RNA sequence: CAGCUUUACAGAUCAAUGGCGGAGGGAGGUCAACAUCAAGAACUGUGGGCGCCUAUAGAACUUAUAACGAACAUGGUUC
């Protein structure tokens, strides 16, 4: 309709700042395909990967900390939580670690999903993990008594990226059918089941000050306000890449890999797809290989950090795109 | 052999003041229920001074070749 197109059109967006390549950290001896930092400090960045390990990386070097070897599979997943020095990770070996940081080795292997667990989300406010796997449901695990507490039927295929909010929309699943739903975990049932993707919502998050949570399919990326579970927008993602992260920054920054490496960034909220970036690999690396597949920010939000399929994680620091919409 | 404090004693006036006072059990069970027993050598309250000082106090048990055991098993997890 002309009402909404010449709205947008009138609205404009903020200008972020572009982002460039800082720090590439060629370590791991495989994709990186997990990457987490830590809620309390930001001095730290663990990355899982299917070399089956996970290694911990000082931000501020670039110096590789420690490696940690407790998977036999390769991590798909990990999580420090902010409430515990507790790091979780999950393989896809079925199982979902927990190691102590005060001792950096495992603690409860918590047992339960039949086949290769996909992501973790440690509940922000409570002492309760939430996992779900190719399983078709994710788990949610009371971390004492190393047991599934609940379970949440309602997918009907592997499910990934599972966020974990403090509000009644506990659980932030998203699965293969498409389907992100919203759970609440106390009535051990869904309650809205936000179904506006055509393909694998292969990855989502939520943005931290603004209680909402951006999810892409293999182009369109959504992104909604989980109070009622309402859309809040549609990003202009029209011939990007299989989006495999969708990190969000603190300052409305919205990042997006793609399985063809191109690093997109978007304002958030707006929906404005403000900067491309084209990827890189080593000399002895093919062209198709990179690819971005897991990524987050730091708490601040300067830094964000790419793990790429070049066996690499690169650290990107920081005159905006014209609007232009259909 | 003097002095004062307590019991055992008559019969008292019985005020005065104390102390034993709502004055009423003891010994024990291979009997229970609860609490609590590894922490800044580490305890608990009480007010007052304003999470911390200063007086009150209380305190059973376990501990310095460190422990409830002058005793010694088995698991689980990683390496």
């Amino acid at each position: 309709i002309v009402n909404r197109y010449e709205k947008l059109l009138s609205q404009r967006p903020e200008w972020h700042a572009p982002w460039k390549l800082s720090r590439v950290i060629n370590g791991h001896l495989g994709w990186v395909r997990c990457v987490a930092i830590d809620p309390v400090d930001n001095e730290w960045f663990i990355t899982g990967s299917n070399d089956t390990t996970m290694k911990v990386w000082d931000l501020a070097t670039g110096k590789l900390k420690t490696t940690l070897a407790g998977h036999v599979m390769t991590v798909r997943d990990v999580a420090v939580s902010d409430r515990h020095p507790y790091l979780f990770s999950v393989s896809e070996d079925k199982t979902v670690k927990c190691w102590d940081l005060e001792k950096n080795q495992i603690i409860r292997d918590y047992y339960g999903h039949l086949s290769g667990v996909r992501t973790v989300s440690i509940h922000p406010t409570l002492d309760l993990i939430a996992t779900a796997g190719r399983d078709s449901v994710i788990k949610l695990w009371d971390m004492r008594t190393r047991i599934p507490v609940i379970t949440l039927v309602g997918h009907k295929g592997p499910i990934n990226q599972v966020q974990c909010t403090p509000v009644d929309p506990q659980v932030v699943s998203s699965s293969t059918d498409a389907t992100v739903r919203l759970w609440d975990v106390v009535a051990g049932k869904t309650m809205k089941v936000l179904t506006h993707h055509k393909r694998s919502v292969r990855a989502t998050a939520l943005h931290p000050k603004e209680f909402s949570v951006a999810s892409a399919c293999t182009d369109d990326i959504r992104s909604w306000g989980l109070a009622e579970g309402s859309l809040l927008t549609n990003f202009e993602s029209e011939k990007t890449g299989i989006i495999n992260t969708l990190s969000i920054n603190q300052d409305d920054v919205l990042f997006a890999g793609g399985d063809n490496g191109v690093l997109s960034f978007y304002d958030y909220k707006s929906g404005h797809k403000y900067q491309s970036l084209a990827t890189r690999e080593m000399v002895g690396s093919l062209e198709g290989e990179r690819s971005v597949l897991c990524s987050t920010f730091d708490k601040t939000g300067l830094r964000l950090i790419t793990g790429e399929a070049d066996k690499s994680i690169k650290i990107w620091k920081q005159p905006g795109l014209a609007w232009n919409p259909n």
